[PDB]
């Protein structure tokens, strides 16, 4: 019983000090969450925007959305997030780490691959502009 009321705050999970994996809102970057399979993503800035970062004191976490269903927004752990690149690379073509044969992961990948393979007009008409919400 490892998560007593909300367990922390959010999902538990803290990352820790990078010195690996930073990317900050307009491109493409795959993300990994905790308990969750691998994700290809857009890293994106939300109505805070000009500024990027959540932080506590020695630990970062930047916003991005996930090509999943509406799609999904949060925030996450920047050191699981990958560079832009896609479908016809080792690692994300079959036998690749990020590969998961879901069609909303396959299609991501081709999504995701059509905008940072081309053009941010491509990655910012999608962004997360289901509804204006806010």
């Amino acid at each position: 019983k490892a998560k007593n009321l909300n367990g922390g705050l959010r999902r538990s999970v803290a990352p820790a000090a990078p010195t690996s994996s930073d990317f900050s809102p307009g491109d493409l970057v795959w993300a990994k969450m905790e308990g969750y399979p691998w994700w290809p993503s857009l890293v994106y800035n939300h109505p805070f925007d000009g500024t990027f970062i959540r932080e506590k004191g020695k630990s970062v976490r930047v916003h991005v959305q996930f090509f999943d269903d509406s799609p999904t927004r949060g925030w996450v752990s920047k050191r699981l997030l990958k560079p832009y690149t896609g479908s016809k690379s080792k690692e994300a073509q079959k036998g690749g780490h990020f590969y998961s044969a879901k069609p909303e992961i396959l299609r991501a990948m081709q999504r995701a691959d059509e905008a940072l393979n081309k053009d941010k007009i491509k990655r910012l008409e999608l962004a997360v502009s289901d509804e204006p919400s806010e």
